[PDB]
């Protein structure tokens, strides 16, 4: 199976979890499992799910809802730990990763999948996220 | 490497620990991590590590020291995660699982590595653990 080969690669993360600065925030076993290990961002651990909803096209019928997580933990490529919130813009779901802005979810192609208009409206939580900008957690590489 | 494997061993478990009546409960990354999971008693979890001293033939040093864990979670044949105490008895620690004690750590073999006399005694805290009786936490299938 090409999932056993995923176990080890989740494991060692979780070594390097487990010796990293946020060893002693809270993780449940949902947070560390294969599944959530597997969904996007791949490759790394979040907390703090929070509910974003796209309505494509000028309809609130076909909304379609993505998860921004509060957290994201993603390894840098010298192997350390750090932790960044995950960004909500028009164009998609970011994270910041070592100062450069990385999208796991595209909205364009989202829209591409559902939406003949080829436009598309944002709202995460009370706010409707249009312009050129985003919202995002507070969370910083600062432990909780 | 048969290490590969162990992974493995370990998601699986994690996977139904994840969804016993235990998951509730605050389990950090050291207490799943696979160096642990291959410490006695192996194939299980557990918190809560106490110090069991162990003094071989009528000498204060060469003073064993071993982990008595206040709870030791194991999976029953029917594959489900049960909450147990450990046990300290003077012939070594066990842990009752379904209605049997099981013994993790045996003081009499654990002799014949280190006390010609074939006598030793057992300090648990600040109770001395000799007669038929032993000291255990009050741990059991309730969660925490």
């Amino acid at each position: 199976k090409s999932k056993a080969h995923k176990a080890i690669e989740l494991q060692m993360a979780l070594q390097g979890l487990a010796q990293s600065a946020y060893k002693t925030e809270d993780w449940t076993l949902q947070d560390t499992c294969e599944e959530l290990w597997n969904t996007e961002p791949t490759h790394c651990f979040k907390k703090g799910g929070q509910t974003v909803q796209v309505y494509f096209d000028g309809n609130k019928d076909n909304c379609m809802t993505y998860v921004a997580w509060d957290s994201v933990y993603y390894m840098t490529d010298a192997g350390t730990w750090d932790k960044t919130a995950t960004c909500v813009s028009h164009r998609g779901l970011y994270y910041v990763k070592e100062g450069y802005n990385t999208f796991y979810i595209e909205f364009k192609s989202e829209c591409e999948k559902y939406g003949n208009t080829g436009t598309w409206e944002v709202h995460f939580g009370n706010n409707v996220i249009d312009c050129n900008d985003s919202m995002c957690s507070t969370s910083d590489d600062t432990v909780s």
